[PDB]
């Protein structure tokens, strides 16, 4: 009930009012980015009455995983950071229509575009080691021929043949020893046991940005945290259109008839203010389920208390489990929320400080004044030789509108959770905020004498334990994620980064916007094209650049210089294409 | 002073106000589509004051080659028809901002998009012969292996090696005997002696539409003629912004200093109301020259008088000639406006009638009621065995808002001008309107008894002799067309279908919009990306579809079934790619 498109024609075109939409209502389980984007699309393109749009949230506030607040009895905390790129096609379709809350007569897209042109993002230091020294080979990928061939063979493998395959199953030691693996696994938070299918999707989806993977030149960021820059403008727009925010309501089940001909949502069983109630649904009441959550059951610590580890299934995962009992076409949540290894990423941390010594130590590494208000680290700095495999970033300060001008807040995360640290020789899951800050300051090169004092009394570090933060990337098979609109579904859609759609990559905001938009368009039969995932993996020019970049800026003669079986094929093919447009294209892209 | 881009990010983004634009003015030579589009871009993105924008036109009305009027003392006349496609990226960037004059709160793009979704364009009869019989092989391309190989070898030839090369120089008899050549040469008005470079550009530019070349399923049309649907909305927008239309002013020269460091336009020498005057220019007065015109020196006939042939250089060609004397970087107009062969297309015709016999004869061929207001012929019908190589179309009737509801107007053109017709055994350039109508009705299958009466007294046919209508496609070399902004030019730009820009194809409205937009962006340093020409020739999927379609829907096994040198290579390559994503892609596109 939809079609994919690309180009300006379908981008600038407005859809006609969908049929019978004046007699339809919408209920969105959750208030993360997916549900908010779907509500926005229901307003703009579906032309649905705002009062007929119900957003059900269990927390006190909207946003979801794009949070960012001065949590009372703690401090400033951002559960993550949002790297963004130009080719978030659906997200930019969305946010060009959302008024910015910072610039008059300007969209969120306008503010973002002008900002990332004023202060472009780039890293002057990406990988450090030995307590604050930049990696000597920072910039190069250092991939052997076997590692490059393994990358290509992963891309050349059909997705259908990658069910439950792990990343270590399709890569050997040269790849894991390469700088490429450092950059890739830290900027995308991949683990060695994660889904090779999703890694292949990532390789094909961002292949146009390989030249900017090491220096983060392809990344783009908002001014503030994603709650103030993305969530609040969207919420203001939706409220100005009368959208119905219902807070502190927990959905436990959705009664759905799965017949031989239809799948129809009949009832929303909810818990509002401790009272178990029911929402009866007709065929004209669409339900958008954000199945699963990476932030569910998050616990919080403080400067002197670790965030208590948990294995608790919340409302999101129990709701997906309850929906899976009604049809296998609704997915298998256990593949994502169970058997998460102990080593997996769990803990994030936000360390706030105004101390000049820490800020100056950061300036000495990132080469930029962290209080200047512009780019600081340009993205995560990775401590290569850290036992926790730790990375940290400082975005444009301050990430909060009402943060003091002399403060900075640093986001820290670790890929390995069950390993003794190098300074604090305990696993990160047993560390308070100041202890994470201590282990972090140790790798900055701070003198061991000052580390403990500067961490405990000069910094306020809030830690966060998310038991499902790596859940997106767990090894999966085709069918474990429900289709955005399952077969014969009449009024039920699955959105968010656990739904199934082609080619696009999860753990991205664009995936949420895409699933929201596809769900709305399919359920309402909106007569407008959906922007396909950008066609970079099919672009000959982009693939030529990929070959040039993966081989550390070498032409075809240098790549094949160490084998006769390579040299002969290259010479024959070159004579075959001599003096043609193919040769000119290869020369234009530095491959000849 | 510009960059190319693609995707929604740069499409929806607005540019900041360009620097120092409040102290700048603009003068546009001509009022065709290029000048109007450039004025629109100066208003919207350059944010230039409308009163500082001067559009100089020598004719009484604006529009140029997009005309369409009830010419007094004659009849209805459209000098041509405008086939359009979805991937006119720059044009759709433009017209999404131009308010439609037919639908409230809707752009021209909105009206066009909704209309071509309501009444999609497709032909139920494309090629006829033997006085009104549909070609038996209508639909198939009927290309031999040699013809397909010649097409690919033209595409694989560097553009730089195609200077002054003719189409007959890179094609043999199989290609010219193919139905592909019929469709291609008639829908694009290519002649055998025309530029092979431009034919290669056409092959690469519309390769995504090969599946819809025979039935015109990829074409899209406005509601009315291009003067009422495109020109009038643009003019209304520009006037609502205070743009300065100066009519009946003929530019004869532009005094330009071409120094070792700069090219600066100093003076506009004009003839306004018979008075020779001068317009002094500073560096902040940009000049946009529409160098050359395909409609210049057009003569008109009537039902009983031929359009008098002419070789006269008008104001456009003499102005381009005068500019060429000042620098070779400004092009060589003589390559386009001299040595036009006698055989070339010169004559168009608009035959209007309300006679039921002619309309019913048309319904019997095109299978649609020509007075229904929807699609009629879906594009040009080509009379294959006509000596004039004649084609004709009937767009959605009526093409004029104030045309009687019982009338239709048919556009007719002929590729060969110096050949005796099959019924009227004179060349078309010696035929009155009714005589062209007679030769046309003869190929419809009208009984010879009624042809002459129905043409002379039941129809009103206006003919038009354009000595330069084929000028776009004349054999050219790199440098014969000036760059949109020549090197070191400070305030001079060349727009229209005789300027030079990469990859895009001339004889298209999109080329005019593209040159206008690139000129404005380069001269004003507008901080927004220009949409590149659509990347279809670099898209692996599109190229696979091209292979499948050119070979008349055959997979790789059928294509290679008649040679061992083909079979062996195919079998080896297939075993090399067996069970991979390459094999799956080839199967998805029906090549395996
Ligand atoms: C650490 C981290 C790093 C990130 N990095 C990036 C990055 O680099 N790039 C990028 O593009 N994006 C990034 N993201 C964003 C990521 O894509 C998020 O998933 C994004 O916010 C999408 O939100 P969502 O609505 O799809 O899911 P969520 O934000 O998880 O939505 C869940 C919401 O639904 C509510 N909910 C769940 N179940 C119920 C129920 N039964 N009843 C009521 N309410 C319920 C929850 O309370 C919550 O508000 C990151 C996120 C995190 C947490
Ligand atoms: C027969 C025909 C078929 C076509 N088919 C198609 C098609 O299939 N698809 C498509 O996309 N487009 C088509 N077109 C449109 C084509 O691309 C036109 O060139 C288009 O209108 C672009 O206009 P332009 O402003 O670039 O050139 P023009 O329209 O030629 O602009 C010239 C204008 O400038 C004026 N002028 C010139 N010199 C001077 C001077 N010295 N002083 C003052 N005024 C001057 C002229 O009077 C005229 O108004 C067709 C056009 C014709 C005529």
């Amino acid at each position: 009930h939809m079609y994919y498109s690309y180009g300006n024609y379908e981008a600038f075109a407005r859809p006609k009012k969908p049929e019978n939409v004046e007699n339809k209502s919408a209920y969105l389980i959750g208030s993360g980015l997916a549900s908010l984007a779907a509500a926005c699309f229901l307003i703009r393109d579906g032309q649905m009455e705002g009062s007929k749009i119900h957003i059900l949230e269990e927390l006190p506030k909207a946003g979801g995983s794009l949070d960012g607040e001065n949590m009372p009895l703690k401090g400033y905390v951002v559960r993550g950071g949002r790297e963004m790129e130009n080719h978030f096609e659906c997200l930019w379709d969305l946010f060009r229509s959302i008024p910015s809350l910072e610039i008059d007569n300007a969209s969120v897209l306008d503010e973002f575009y002008w900002l990332n042109k004023e202060d472009p993002n780039y890293s002057r230091c990406r990988v450090i080691e030995k307590q604050g020294q930049r990696l000597a080979t920072d910039g190069d990928f250092t991939l052997t021929k076997t590692a490059i061939k393994e990358i290509l063979d992963l891309c050349l493998t059909n997705e259908e043949d990658l069910d439950d395959v792990k990343i270590t199953d399709v890569f050997s030691d040269d790849f894991f020893n390469s700088n490429f693996w450092i950059y890739w696994k830290t900027m995308f938070a991949f683990e060695p046991w994660h889904s090779a299918m999703e890694m292949r999707r990532y390789l094909m989806r961002f292949v146009h940005h390989i030249s900017g993977v090491a220096d983060f030149s392809a990344l783009k960021f908002t001014k503030y945290n994603q709650y103030e820059s993305l969530v609040l403008p969207m919420v203001e727009y939706l409220k100005s259109h009368g959208v119905q925010f219902e807070y502190d309501v927990k959905v436990e089940d959705i009664k759905i008839d799965v017949t031989t001909s239809q799948k129809i949502a009949r009832e929303i069983l909810i818990d509002r203010n401790g009272n178990a109630e029911s929402i009866k649904l007709t065929i004209n009441d669409l339900v958008f389920v954000t199945n699963g959550s990476i932030t569910e059951s998050s616990t919080y610590g403080d400067n002197d208390t670790p965030a208590p580890p948990t294995d608790e299934l919340g409302g999101s995962w129990t709701l997906w489990k309850n929906l899976a009992r009604q049809s296998p076409e609704f997915g298998n949540p256990d593949k994502f929320c169970q058997n998460i290894p102990k080593k997996s990423w769990f803990v994030s941390a936000t360390s706030t400080t105004n101390n000049k010594e820490i800020i100056d130590t950061i300036e000495s590494i990132c080469k930029r004044d962290p209080l200047a208000g512009k780019t600081v680290t340009g993205g995560i700095i990775t401590i290569n030789d850290s036992a926790w495999q730790m990375s940290f970033t400082i975005n444009r300060q301050q990430q909060f509108k009402d943060q003091p001008e002399n403060e900075i807040s640093t986001w820290i995360y670790a890929l390995y959770s069950d390993v003794n640290g190098d300074y604090i020789k305990k696993p990160i899951t047993e560390c308070s905020g100041n202890e994470i800050c201590q282990e972090w300051l140790y790798h900055l090169g701070v003198s061991t004498d000052k580390i403990e004092d500067l961490a405990k009394h000069a910094s306020n570090t809030i830690p966060v334990y998310m038991p499902y933060i790596t859940s997106y990337f767990m090894t999966r098979a085709i069918g474990d994620r429900p289709l955005v609109v399952p077969h014969q579904s009449q009024n039920l859609a699955f959105i968010g980064n656990f739904a199934e759609t082609e080619r696009d990559t999860v753990f991205t905001t664009e995936y949420s916007v895409r699933t929201a938009m596809e769900a709305v368009y399919q359920l309402l039969n909106i007569d407008r094209g959906i922007p396909e995932v950008i066609n970079s993996p099919f672009d000959l020019r982009v693939l030529m650049d990929a070959i040039y970049e993966l081989n550390d800026h070498q032409d075809l003669r240098e790549i094949t210089k160490d084998s006769k079986m390579q040299k002969l094929a290259l010479a024959g093919f070159l004579k075959k294409i001599k003096g043609t447009y193919i040769e000119s294209l290869l020369k234009e892209h530095k491959l000849l």
